[PDB]
């Protein structure tokens, strides 16, 4: 099976560098772009950059151009990201992933803990947390600052991250269920306004939900909505 394997944690000092690894297996490493993504509680997910392992070509989010360096080692099928000049602002989980919906695949993420005791499209999710009782409906809005449509298709996806699990694709192009996603999920919307619906909610559905656009570079994500079960 296709896997992207990342170390669990790195505990590091301010001002150091750290090298994160993403060991791939189960597919031809050289032939598919890999992306790196930063997650924090308050900013949700942030696209760092991408590398094509076949030739080593990279693209970076302007905001991470000085912070991140992406490389690839074809001999070990491993991609690497170095974070330089670490500060408290770099404490976060970092994932490697294939982000195009049709190739969706995520690593489990490396927690980097920086420890010293002493015109982009914006996506807004609403609500940012909610508790719903078993059997009831959850409805989550994602609104974009500009249109994410092209040729009648919406370049927006929803991701789910269940507790302790990697993120996964839930719905692609606004309204299509990814393979293996249960029918209780549905997605609607176009243009700037999108909605995820889940009904009837089950215990397995407790997770954080993120929307994402990939109409324009850089790809951007909403800040996340955490859904819990409201215990009766
Ligand atoms: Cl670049
Ligand atoms: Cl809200
Ligand atoms: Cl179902
Ligand atoms: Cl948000
Ligand atoms: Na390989
Ligand atoms: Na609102």
């Amino acid at each position: 099976q296709e896997q992207l394997q990342q170390p669990g944690t790195e505990l590091v000092k301010p001002g150091a560098s750290v090298r994160l690894s993403c060991k791939t297996s189960g597919y031809t490493f050289a032939s598919y772009t890999l992306h790196w993504v930063k997650q924090t509680p308050g900013q949700g997910l942030d696209w760092i950059g991408a590398i094509y392992p076949g030739n080593g070509d990279t693209s970076y989010n302007q905001k991470f151009k000085d912070k991140a360096t992406l490389t690839a080692d074809k001999s070990s099928s491993t991609a690497y990201m170095q974070l330089s000049n670490l500060t408290s602002e770099d404490s976060a989980v970092y994932y490697c992933a294939r982000l195009d919906w049709y190739f969706d695949l995520w690593g489990a993420g490396t927690t980097v803990t920086v420890s010293a005791a002493g015109s982009d499209i914006v996506l807004t999710q609403s609500p940012t947390s909610l508790a719903v009782s078993l059997g009831q409906r959850a409805t989550i809005s994602c609104k974009a600052s500009q249109s994410v449509d092209y040729d009648g298709d919406s370049y927006m996806n929803w991701y789910q991250q269940k507790p302790g699990q990697p993120p996964r694709l839930l719905i692609y192009a606004a309204s299509n269920l990814e393979s293996g996603i249960p029918a209780r999920f549905s997605g609607s919307g176009s243009g700037t306004d999108f909605t995820l619906n889940i009904h009837p909610v089950e215990e397995e559905d407790a997770a954080t939900y993120y929307c994402q656009q990939n109409n324009e570079d850089p790809r951007t994500f909403g800040g996340g909505t955490k859904l819990e079960i409201k215990l009766e």
